């Protein structure tokens, strides 16, 4: 995989995450990311994709040394944690013909994990919305608790 970069944006309170949501394969909700072009340096790729898919510029608060990375079936995704941006800021995507809708979530209501199906004695995970962002919420919890309390 090539590596994907993007943006935790949260509001003042520190209570509100930005996700957004796409089409057809991925129909629900996520941070918004995306693949790294040749010699574009990770800040600079994270800044232009979240501009892409949110109007919203981060270059001017990205720090270097504030983001949470996975690896996910052998492709990397790194977000940097962008604190403090005002819940009445309008966000615009560039290509509404892959981003349907952008909203604030509250954290402590998303979800961390998928649920089974054992009630049904069914193998595997019942489908989620968040599915994309579910990774990222308890490390994005830890990451706070130990910054903030
Ligand atoms: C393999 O390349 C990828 C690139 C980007 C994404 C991603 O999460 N996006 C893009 C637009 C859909 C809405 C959520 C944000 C996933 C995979």
């Amino acid at each position: 995989g090539v590596p994907t970069y993007g943006a935790i944006i949260l509001d003042e309170t520190l209570e509100n995450v930005l996700l957004v949501q796409g089409y057809l394969a991925k129909s629900g909700w996520g941070f918004p990311k995306g693949k790294v072009n040749k010699e574009e340096a990770p800040h600079d790729c994270a800044a232009r994709e979240v501009f892409e898919e949110t109007g919203f510029d981060i270059k001017d608060y990205i720090c270097k040394d504030d983001y949470i990375e996975l690896r996910i079936n052998d492709q990397l995704a790194r977000l940097y944690i962008i604190p403090g941006i005002p819940k009445d800021t309008k966000f615009n995507p560039k290509t509404r013909r892959e981003i349907r809708n952008i909203e604030w979530f509250s954290i402590e209501k998303l979800p961390c994990h998928r649920n089974d199906m054992t009630p049904k004695s069914k193998l595997g995970l019942a489908p989620n919305k968040f599915f994309m962002a579910i990774p990222f919420i308890r490390p994005l919890r830890d990451w706070l608790s130990r910054r903030f309390g």
